[PDB]
């Protein structure tokens, strides 16, 4: 009965070893040449702050390493650390708490520490009623360079929000780095949802995927172990209807559990990813149906995009120096590197200009979609009034303080012709100066996109970007891209009452009680949505769309179609108004 | 003398099965099937968040379980913990106390942990103070996939209000999913009713119900109890008026007590249901006399809601998963299924226009009574304005970010036109930008009417629908629903002292000391009320009522009617100024 999943030696952060490696060179060092501590006698960096949002998990990974480095090892010991229990009401108990496990992996060979909830066991100090905290953010400290060295023992933090360390603690000589988790997204994602099939010693579908870690995202891995459990479930409800109905306690025939995959899209259904608990994710991919209306400006847009952010892909330094040259002993030469990338952009920044509802943040969630790993915001009043107890120029600041932060980052607002009357003028002018209060020589994203059309645009518009290459332009769609809209539906429409699950009473289960120990007529209408369109805005196909399926929803037990378009032109003659 | 009443395995959330089942999939399966815990070496999910409102109660419902599982599992142990008795100026005594009961869990055969007050128990982190909250909510988590795994044990919150829990506790991993209880509304409720009734050996009335499950609403089960005290010492004072004005204690002869109907309707009247003890409920049903003159109209919406909104009640999976196809190992059969229901609407937004007192929010309350289970809310000025250390907008975005939680969603404003002259511009802009900010994809309704009939509408009302099925226009009533209004009036008069109780001067009781051991004259008036109120707003109808209703009451010990019109009749002729 082990709630906790068997999926060890960084087998639970399957996806992603280019972190992997990079902390294989900084703990398992000092501790593979001892020699160069005095051959050159400086500290080889030891310390990981296990970082990133939860879901990914930050204590999995810990035993992960831990596997990483127990037989990659012989012989290292381990020192675990959970939980904010490193406190008391006297100064000393918290003191030497930390200080027995400090001197007990002293008093051992080769050993390593673990701290998770780092937050709690090293919070920041309160210095107005609670001043233990002094002495515990002290004595964690000197544990690295105060009264006792690192030693030969590392340290690893588990944090899972950066606002619960003072600025003490991810510093170098306690750490020296900082390592982020970036939820392995599609084939990482195959690797993290195929490792949790692992456990199924019956075979299990799995070569289907990945057509299941398409969809699979924002869950981390544990919550891919829960979807691994729901559709297993699923399974067994699939297999068994005598679990409800059934009193007593009761045996089966030993081998029972078959899956489908229905009951991987039962799991698929009932659950969410981690970063929409309760905040839904600016980024989602464009819809299949908005694709012939859509691609076609799409792919030209992140062309364009791709042109002002070269930037598309994240560049491995074990590869740059897995490929070094000899010409390389000089400045000037470097020069030319840091040259490229650096004065080869001036000013991201990018704004869309077109009609209401004319795919309007249709693409908007989805060309954030389209590349990752890169820093985000939103200038948006969701976040901007949604400070109350600093002011709103405060927000502003606290952004763009965001944005201080040194990343390839992104300004995203999507119909701004809304906002800029949502502020005030000094919110204005301070957006205003805070992009004069960028330079040049820094790549990052202004991203913006406008319900009204150019030639109309507001005054704050007009000269922000002032050149076709800082817009897009926007245009109706094209009758033959909607002719493609439409032309599942033509079809659809005469392959109802079987290839869609309303044609068909659904079909009776039976179980034993598992005795117990204890055409033509189609054309016209095709002429019909055409050319009583021609203009229409992209939401317009959509409630067409939606009208369209109801009455399919309705016509689903109809046989003999073909005469069931009446509904349907007559719904495109009330729609006109 | 006991207080707690005694239906148990699932009987005091009785009309309740489908999350009955859901969680006998869930708890009861690690103790089903052990072997599938090597075979396929994974965690059945076990941790139940028991959720609602209170009056459903968190805690019987616990009970309930413990019944549902005590014999169905033979056997299991139990554990209960109640209340916020897991503190201390010790961070080891709250550490040890869970500790404890985990491993006497342990050392227990298989067995289950029932956590009443998770909110009191698990509350969030305070940092700045109290920091024992950090280590009860690591030991809290670490017990599920800390340093303890969850075992053959499992883990039941009892929460009450969703703001007493950081978001580390109703993740995957501890107890994986959510439990919210409905209300069970009217036969369930019926079930809830006859399960008090289960308890008078002497045979009740009953049978009747459901005519008492019918106003029975909005008090869980435990005010439904209440219910059922109230009418039973109401039977008590039926029987016995010795109970004042005795002042000696005293015996009876040993076979005392009989119910009557109006023992329970005293006991209707005298107390109030849950959503409403200091808020009233947004949803309330038409009543019967505005039946006649508003169930015209009110098909007709209901039937337009149906269409733009074809969801009406709720799909069990249990059901799907009972009937399944073989025509099903692939995914354009599911993107078949997708594509219904998820393109088969676009925006749902909805816009009433009408005059004043012309049946606005008559039907308001009800059009949400007709159809439950639905996400909800109001952005009416009592929650606008309820806004006080958060800016209106922040209250705007508040609200839209409750919607962001993604449910069939309900946005709801009666009588609007009021409102958009209660807020800035700001606010406009607002509310019209996260209407934007929302896809045509999504299921909400968008609910709104008018005092103002069409043609003249707020500058925001003539853009935000211009469409026929974005808007129900609204008439006068038709003549001859009215005479159906007045119907019952017209005899009501011709029957009043001996239908009526105020014809009668009531019955003497008397009861032993029990001795101690211690016509053509209305037809002008038929005529008279008509063609004197044609073109007559809704309310002024409701005047009559209550005026012709006032001459009743005092006419209410008259003999021989039909003398008695001429106050009707003046009344009438005064009532026209």
């Amino acid at each position: 009965p082990l709630g906790v999943d068997s999926s060890l030696s960084f087998e639970s952060v399957g996806g992603l070893d280019n972190y992997i490696n990079q902390l294989k060179e900084m703990v398992m060092l000092p501790l593979l040449y001892p020699e160069i501590f005095q051959r050159f006698n400086m500290q080889p960096p030891r310390g990981v702050l296990f970082h990133g949002p939860p879901g990914t998990g930050k204590t999995l990974m810990a035993r992960a390493l831990a596997a990483a480095c127990s037989s990659e090892n012989k012989k290292v010991s381990f020192y675990m650390r959970k939980g904010a229990d490193c406190l008391s009401k006297w100064v000393g108990e918290a003191e030497r708490q930390l200080r027995l496990l400090f001197e007990e992996a002293k008093s051992t060979q080769p050993s390593i520490i673990f701290f998770d909830e780092i937050d709690g066991l090293a919070p920041v100090r309160s210095s107005k009623q609670e001043q233990i905290h002094a002495s515990i953010v002290s004595t964690l400290l000197a544990l690295m360079d105060g009264m006792e060295s690192r030693g030969q023992v590392i340290i690893i933090g588990a944090t899972n929000r950066p606002d619960a360390v003072d600025p003490a603690l991810r510093r170098p000589g306690r750490f020296d780095r900082e390592f982020y988790f970036p939820l392995p997204d599609r084939d990482a994602r195959k690797k993290i949802i195929e490792i949790h099939t692992r456990n199924w010693d019956p075979p299990v579908p799995e070569w289907l995927c990945s057509m299941l870690a398409e969809k699979s995202k924002g869950y981390g891995g544990a919550d891919l172990r829960a979807l691994c459990t729901e559709a297993a479930l699923n399974s067994i409800k699939r297999t068994y209807p005598q679990l409800y109905r059934s009193t007593k306690r009761l045996q089966i025939d030993p081998k029972t559990i078959k899956v489908k995959v229905k009951d991987f899209v039962m799991s698929m259904k009932r659950m969410i990813p981690s970063s929409e608990r309760s905040s839904i994710s600016p980024s989602k991919p464009l819809s299949p149906e908005l694709k012939p209306l859509l691609n076609e400006a799409f792919q030209d847009i992140e062309k364009t995009l791709q042109k002002l952010m070269p930037v598309a892909s994240k560049l491995n330094p074990l590869e740059e120096v897995m490929y070094d040259d000899p010409k390389e002993n000089d400045f000037e030469y470097q020069q030319r590197l840091e040259t490229f990338e650096t004065l080869r952009i001036y000013k991201p920044r990018f704004l869309i200009c077109g009609r209401k509802g004319l795919g309007q943040t249709a693409l908007g969630p989805a060309i954030l979609q389209q590349y990752e790993g890169v820093h985000v915001q939103s200038f948006d009043m969701s976040t901007l009034l949604q400070d109350s107890t600093q002011s709103i120029e405060t927000s502003i600041i606290h952004l763009f303080l965001e944005v201080r932060r040194h990343t390839p980052s992104i300004i995203y607002i999507p119909d701004i012709d809304n906002w800029l009357n949502v502020l005030p003028l000094t919110a204005i002018t301070t957006f205003s100066s805070m992009l004069e209060r960028l330079d040049f020589s820094d790549q990052i994203l202004f991203l913006a996109l406008s319900s009204s059309p150019l030639s109309e645009l507001h005054p704050q518009l007009r000269e922000w970007f002032s050149s076709k290459q800082s817009v897009y332009s926007l245009q109706y769609p094209t009758r033959d891209s909607i002719i493609a809209f439409f032309q599942p539906i033509l079809e659809l429409i005469k392959a109802s009452p079987t290839e869609l699950p309303g044609g068909i009473p659904r079909k009776r289960r039976v179980l034993p009680e598992l005795p117990l120990a204890p055409e033509d007529r189609l054309t016209p209408l095709k002429q019909l949505l055409i050319d009583s369109t021609t203009g229409f805005t992209v939401d317009q196909l959509l409630h067409l769309h939606s009208f369209l399926y109801q009455i399919i929803w309705n016509t689903k037990s109809e046989w003999n179609r073909n005469s069931v378009v009446d509904e349907c032109e007559r719904a495109v003659k009330e729609f006109m108004i």
